[PDB]
């Protein structure tokens, strides 16, 4: 499934309908995915992953310079599933940045997939170490003409081609205290520029 | 405002996109409002309450029956605002089914407004005990044609005229354990028909 | 079991080890149970309830006087258990203060038991209607020489004979926004005296 | 302060008082720190951190391969604080396994400090790069005569010198789904030695 599809015509939500940090009022255009909807979708992703790969030990890999926050929530949800199974399932968690992967189930966790080049490159590397199974979970997949066409195994949301921030998605180290996925405004785009 | 508006043409969410209890698979048609999204709206709703009624001792009245979950969540967010206020703020809670209110800010918390006759009756009575102020917060407002035209002060979501269950909204004491607000199915109403 | 026993030797927890609202700094002596501990114990209480009341429809009964918060948290953990039972489980919730109890398992939920005379009185009236079973769940049971000897079926915490506030336990409508169970100070009990 | 001190005489909690995954029933002896109590303390630590060094931009370093769970949670609380600060506070989140730090407020986050040889070493490296200041937050400090004497700047819990698992503390990648800090049993010690 392509996940939750936010279409190009869907405007999103007015900033006034949800709680927003006041220091970002002029910095955001609109709210795409409230923090609460991200959690509800992420909980479902954890069940899809466990149903498909969680039978035994997995290696979950967070791609650095990315969405550590989404890796953390997804692993929280996975742990809750394991916490109510009858088996004690071990689990390796590591962080990768672009040897013991061989023979194991590898889940790669990314926060956003824009062009898809990063993930396209990462998989070639991981697959040269020949693992039994390598799957990718991405919170957001952006619909962009700049995309090479890659399709993650597990997709939280499919969003229009807009620059988004909040939850896991910083912008020059700002916006990590924003828990909703919003579209950045030109005022904010230039305010926190580097 | 009318709250978060859910239009008649928006289908909703497919059930496979979120975690729903297995035994309710065939009892639902669509997820309108995931649990996490309810929470986001309710947090802002609480900020709106303290903005209009934070100036006097508030009495929070939960309308029975079947509207208690939203009440607890809303008060949790209100209390979190008072504990950040740097002042000792007293607050009264109470439950009401069809003398302290005198001179206080009275918040009538309702889960669903359909015909609006319930809230119409209650307001007329509550105003008799000459409160400083009477406002109604409602999680859901149904666009039902049988509406006598009453608009509450704080609305979570304005939704189509569909029979909805989940989060706070039960049906013959069923669906309490469902956290999302979903439309019931024909199988749903028949199976659990009292 | 007697529950989680907090002995008279234990001074609880220094106030500065936890987040307590600043306006309550001088109004408290010590923290007995942090909010997080309450929740973890309450989750286990929900299991113990289902283990010996899960065979028949439950009527959950909240005694009006303060236990609403703890009622809500206990019910949420019950609902989580049912969510994962792969069975549609109906449940009634009502409120009681100082008829359809014909023959279902009645669960009376209380925040605190001091002398025990309230529970003794209530159980005498409820058993008159001849329910299948009546059980009592209390968050706190005080170790008090004033006790009439009533011990509930499920106990969260057995504490020393001190006047506690926070979480579900208000004091003349004050301390609602306090999340932890803390001992009130003499300066605090005078400051908010009714 | 040495944090929350768990005495050598303290037995911890009987496993029957809290929700414990069934597959670990025989693998644990006692519970020292329920998950919720960890959170309540970690929330206080986030406030101590921000008051002391959170006025400006901080670099948060998680030490791998330790307790990313604690790192993620301490940072969730930090973000919640910044989210109400009325200022856009930038933050750097990085990981390290044992020049951009120069002139920055550097917080090292560790799950457990046993002998202290890791922090002693880590601090000597970081201090060569001339940060504006470097501080250590550790969830658990073990009271052990194997200790080289290092005491972190922020301590969650000072615990006896026993082998603990749960919450961010794994044993050969097991116990990652256990959310309480419990003492492993000698059975569990050799069951997962792998
Ligand atoms: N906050 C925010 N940052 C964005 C967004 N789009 C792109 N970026 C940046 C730019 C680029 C830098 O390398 N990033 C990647 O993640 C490469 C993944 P690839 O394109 O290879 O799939 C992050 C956005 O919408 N919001
Ligand atoms: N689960 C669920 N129950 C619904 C829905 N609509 C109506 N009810 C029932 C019927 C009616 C009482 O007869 N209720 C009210 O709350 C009166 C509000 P009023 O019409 O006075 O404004 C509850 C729905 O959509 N979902
Ligand atoms: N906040 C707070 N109030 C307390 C505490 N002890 C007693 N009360 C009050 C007084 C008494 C009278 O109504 N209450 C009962 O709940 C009856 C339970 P009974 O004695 O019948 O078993 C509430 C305390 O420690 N903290
Ligand atoms: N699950 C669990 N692992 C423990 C415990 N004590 C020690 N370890 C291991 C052993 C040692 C070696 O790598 N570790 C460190 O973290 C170095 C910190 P140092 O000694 O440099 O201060 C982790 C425990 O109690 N529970
Ligand atoms: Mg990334
Ligand atoms: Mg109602
Ligand atoms: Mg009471
Ligand atoms: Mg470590």
């Amino acid at each position: 499934s392509p996940g939750v599809v936010i279409s190009d015509d869907e405007p999103g939500y007015d900033l006034d309908l949800f709680a927003i940090p006041n220091h970002y009022a002029e910095d955001l255009e609109r709210v795409f995915i409230p923090h609460g909807l991200i959690m509800d979708r992420t909980e479902r992703l954890a069940r899809d992953v466990m149903k498909e790969m969680g039978g035994h030990h997995i290696v979950a890999l967070c791609v650095l310079k990315g969405g550590y926050k989404f890796f953390a929530d997804l692993l929280d949800y996975i742990k809750a599933l394991n916490r109510n199974s009858d088996r004690s399932i071990p689990m390796t968690v590591d962080f990768i940045r672009l040897s013991t992967l061989t023979g194991k189930n590898v889940l790669i966790v990314e926060d956003i997939i824009d062009t898809g080049k990063t993930m396209q490159t990462l998989l070639s590397l991981v697959r040269q170490y020949n693992p039994k199974m390598v799957k990718v979970a991405s919170l957001l997949v952006k619909r962009t003409p700049r995309s090479v066409g890659y399709k993650p195994d597990f997709v939280g949301f499919e969003i229009p081609d807009k620059f988004v921030v909040g939850y896991a998605l910083d912008y020059n180290e700002y916006f990590r205290d924003l828990n909703h996925v919003a579209v950045i405004s030109e005022t904010g785009k230039a305010k926190y520029k580097a």
